């Protein structure tokens, strides 16, 4: 017999029950491997998984944040190297690189699911509004409009701010900023991922786009003293008229009609992320699998991810979670000819970018959550008025701590 363990984030209610119905065909035909999840909450998974990569006090398999597989790979002897050991044919191309170690032939996790942040909006509020979500959205300029025409607007007497988004320090922070930096002309890093680009003319223009949204009245001002969980909350009870969302809060909202009654969901839709003058860009982010190299199984560890590499696991682990899968040939299930998922599918295909993939990129995004969360605080106003200038030397200060980070590799 053999124990195989797991650690999850979570991004349901249930994530534990929701894995288990994944798992169950696998252990059905496999009665001497048991699987056991745990879920490890998204603030504490990189501590967590850090300090159980060399303590060996680990489970066999661990989710890992796509954007942090290099970081735990490049450890030396944390993880198996997966490299020829699974196929990736089947997978989708652009998973694939976030799974190796930037500059090397070392693959040290599988592509496990992948997800992008969408827009979604109130129909009820964009027809109110006079706005067509089809076409009033697709540039910069036509998505700030329609914001002004939203801003306030009332359904059923109650007022809707116009966007509502998260400003408070949490791993989303960088991650929603980062397709208006890509959108403007500017990325997080050269080429090589080894020097920071992200106080470029084009990226300060895309940070100065975006942040002065809520400086205009335009994003919701006390949102952005809020993380992601709430403001996806309070999306869900009908906040506002426009979010910027990944695709699991689709779960969360027909949850609350068929719990509360609560028909939100019966009121929103969804549309690609405005087009900036480089073209449309969007966050590719998602998760992959590792296993530990503590792992006492690891032909059964080895077997457990390639089952959840299978058509028929892709498409039930994407059913429950609405998480996208990473193995092409699960799109041909009737499923995802759903209107919602299509934006998200089409969104990542066309215009996902992904992070680079080097070791360093983990502790950046710790640098990236409380340094530009500092942006929102001089929007808010917490100490003193608020002025780009500020905004320019925040953004300055980063840059040299993700450099100094950067230049540990
Ligand atoms: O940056 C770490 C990883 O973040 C992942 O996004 C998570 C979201 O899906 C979830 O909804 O919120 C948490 C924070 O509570 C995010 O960490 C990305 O999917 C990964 O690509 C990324 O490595």
């Amino acid at each position: 017999s053999v124990k195989l363990t797991m650690w999850i984030m979570p991004n349901s209610d249930t994530p534990d029950q929701d894995l288990l119905k994944v798992v169950k065909p696998f252990t059905d035909a496999n009665p001497h491997i048991t699987v056991e999840p745990t879920v490890v909450d998204w603030s504490a998974a990189l501590t967590k998984i850090t300090a159980a990569a060399t303590s060996g006090e680990a489970p066999d398999i661990t989710q890992v944040g796509s954007t942090w597989t290099a970081a735990i790979g490049a450890m030396e002897g944390a993880l198996v190297e997966l490299t020829g050991k699974i196929d990736t044919s089947a997978f989708v191309e652009s998973t694939l690189q976030s799974a190796y170690i930037k500059g090397t032939d070392k693959m040290f996790g599988m592509p496990w699911f992948t997800e992008t942040r969408a827009l979604f909006y109130r129909k009820d509020a964009c027809e109110k509004a006079g706005v067509n979500p089809e076409t009033d959205f697709a540039t910069w300029d036509k998505f700030k409009d329609a914001l002004k025409k939203l801003n306030g607007i009332e359904v059923d007497g109650k007022k809707l701010a116009a966007l509502g988004m998260p400003g408070k320090n949490d791993w989303n922070v960088v991650h929603n900023f980062s397709w208006w930096i890509y959108g403007a002309g500017g990325d997080f890093v050269n080429e090589e991922g080894t020097q920071a680009t992200f106080s470029s003319e084009n990226a300060l223009k895309g940070i100065k786009f975006y942040s002065e949204l809520a400086v205009e009245g335009l994003m919701d001002e006390p949102s952005l003293e809020k993380n992601t969980s709430d403001i996806e909350s309070a999306f869900g009870d009908g906040a506002y008229a426009t979010a910027f969302m990944g695709p699991w809060v689709i779960s969360s909202y027909t949850k609350n009609k068929e719990e509360n009654g609560n028909d939100l969901i019966d009121k929103i839709g969804v549309t690609m992320v405005p087009e900036g003058p480089a073209g449309r860009y969007a966050f590719m982010g998602g998760s992959n699998l590792v296993i530990f190299n503590s792992s006492k199984n690891k032909d059964e560890a080895l077997e457990l991810l390639k089952f959840f590499a299978s058509k028929e696991a892709q498409v039930e682990y994407s059913k429950v979670s609405k998480m996208l899968p990473v193995v092409k040939a699960a799109y041909e299930d009737p499923y995802f000819e759903d209107s919602l998922m299509k934006v998200f599918k089409e969104q990542v295909d066309k215009y996902g970018k992904h992070y680079a993939s080097v070791p360093g990129w983990a502790s950046a995004e710790v640098i990236f959550s409380e340094g530009l969360s500092k942006i929102w605080d001089n929007v808010m106003e917490v100490d003193g008025a608020y002025s780009y200038d500020k905004t320019v030397q925040i953004v300055k200060d980063v840059e040299s701590q993700i450099n100094q980070i950067l230049q540990e590799t």
